């Protein structure tokens, strides 16, 4: 399983809708994976297990013709 992150916010209503944009571009599980970083708590908008590279490869271009963000891969914690 392939995951991508697209952005982590410390206002967790920006990942919120970050996350529900994002489910308007992809049929892929979007969610909220929440941890804390430098004595905050950082929201980390994911997506996946996305299952082949060349879906990853394709997810990320639909991400970016909807401008929302820069689609990263991400080892999932
Ligand atoms: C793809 C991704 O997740 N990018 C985020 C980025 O990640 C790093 C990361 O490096 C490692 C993990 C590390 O830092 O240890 C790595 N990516 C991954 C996935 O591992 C890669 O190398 C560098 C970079 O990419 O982290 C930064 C924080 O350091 C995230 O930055 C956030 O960017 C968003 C989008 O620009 C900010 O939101 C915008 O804020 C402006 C005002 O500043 C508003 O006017 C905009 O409306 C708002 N956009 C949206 C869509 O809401 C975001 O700041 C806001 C204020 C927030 O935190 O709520 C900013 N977050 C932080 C914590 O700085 C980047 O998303």
């Amino acid at each position: 399983g392939l995951y991508l992150q697209v952005g982590a916010f410390a206002n967790p209503d920006a990942a919120e809708l970050l996350k529900a944009k994002l489910s308007g571009v992809t049929a892929a599980p979007v969610f909220i994976s929440s941890v804390v970083r430098n004595q905050q708590i950082l929201h980390r908008v994911r997506l996946g297990p996305i299952g082949s590279a060349d879906e990853v490869s394709r997810t990320q271009d639909s991400i970016r013709v909807a401008n929302l963000g820069q689609p990263t891969l991400v080892r999932p914690d």
